[PDB]
């Protein structure tokens, strides 16, 4: 596939599971149930949810090293967000082209970088800069797309990465759909291990959509 | 005591919490073991805890009724970090007398308001305000304050209530460093029930600084 053909199908994936998770016309602004959405909350929250997995707090557990697998899912999990933004923002094909087209999308999709403990503070300036600029108003879909890949290559991915995790962790957000998540009765913790641990796990065998959410469920049986 | 009285306490509590937790000269940038101070960061990281009170998530246990006595301590530990950032700004009686001069302060010391569901979405556009202002850099010391006010007074508190649950969180935050908070040996969970709740608890009868961090000494020999 090119570059873009993996653009356009994440596009496509991501537009499924929003198309399941809030029903059609989500881009108008509200799920099905009559919950507001803001795709810039989701993606500064998810941003501090990416900040949490650095020891950057001055006063507890000072001395952590990084989890970069923990890492790798999070920085998938904006993503997510980030193409919900895209599409709401509002033609697949006409979408990927311009994501392609930002100037650091060519530097994402060359081989990665391995991020170590000394990385952490300027990872953290990156991501202090999308949060602003998400929780702000009127800002630039392009210089968005710009500050996460710069994010993403600093934390060791690249377009390869991106879309095998993408691919896994959109699986595990339409498995949480279909068991209760937005009702409450879904359960995270299957035997100790967090559901996107299990997942994390499964990824580390090369299987497609269908297999992956087979054993997801496999797994959430014995919960 | 007088309101500005009350500011000048806080105040002087922060300072003395702030050397417990990070050695003297802290307002430098730099704990003694090393680690970088970012009030900015603590103050956006925790308005996000602050979101987290609420059913923002239009995918997740959309229906959830807010716990208010949740969010009282999370505006007090927003404080704890408006305070720090003062204080690194930099005679605590001229930093209370500013404080005092905010024109949204003379509101918040009024009888305070019992909010309901209604108000969860104003309540989060304050915050990611906040979180706007905080993740930025050159912002004024004094809008911060008013944004923060009148957030504060949308969730019910006033300057006695603040006072009051301030004194009891920031007994915690002491008895955190003094039990291993920083090397992470410390124990967030007694029994069951988070040390916050704990202090909740303890903070429905009426106590002074040191015999709240008895009760909490005497809880946590238990767990
Ligand atoms: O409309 C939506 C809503 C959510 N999502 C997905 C994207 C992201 O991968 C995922 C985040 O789910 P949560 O915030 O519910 N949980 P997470 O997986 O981040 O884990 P944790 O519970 O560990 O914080 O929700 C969508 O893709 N579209
Ligand atoms: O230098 C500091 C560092 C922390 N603090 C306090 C302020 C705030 O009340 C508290 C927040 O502590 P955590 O983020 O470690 N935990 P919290 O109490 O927010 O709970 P939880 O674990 O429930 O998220 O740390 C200071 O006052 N000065
Ligand atoms: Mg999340
Ligand atoms: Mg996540
Ligand atoms: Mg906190
Ligand atoms: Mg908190």
């Amino acid at each position: 596939m090119t570059n873009i053909e993996i653009l356009e199908n994440m596009l496509k994936l991501q537009q499924k599971l929003n198309d399941e998770t809030n029903g059609l016309n989500w881009e108008n602004g509200y799920t099905k149930e009559g919950k507001l959405i803001s795709w810039r909350r989701c993606i500064y929250m998810e941003c501090a949810e990416l900040i949490d997995s650095f020891t950057w707090k001055h006063w507890k557990n000072i001395s952590s090293l990084t989890n970069w697998e923990n890492v790798r899912i999070e920085i998938v999990d904006i993503w997510h967000f980030i193409l919900s933004l895209l599409l709401e923002e509002y033609d697949f094909k006409a979408i990927a082209t311009e994501v392609n087209a930002v100037s650091v999308f060519q530097d994402f999709c060359k081989e990665e970088e391995y991020p170590n403990e000394g990385d952490i503070y300027g990872i953290l300036n990156d991501i202090e800069l999308i949060i602003h600029k998400c929780s702000g108003f009127g800002f630039n879909l392009g210089e968005l797309l710009s500050t996460y890949f710069t994010l993403a290559i600093k934390c060791g991915l690249n377009l390869e990465i991106l879309y095998k995790t993408y691919i896994g962790k959109n699986v595990l957000n339409i498995f949480r759909q279909n068991n209760g998540y937005k009702d409450g009765s879904y359960k995270k913790t299957w035997n100790g291990k967090e559901d996107n641990e299990v997942l994390a796990q499964i990824l580390e065998q090369e299987l497609d959509f269908d297999t992956i959410y087979k054993k997801l469920e496999e797994c959430y049986k014995k919960a």
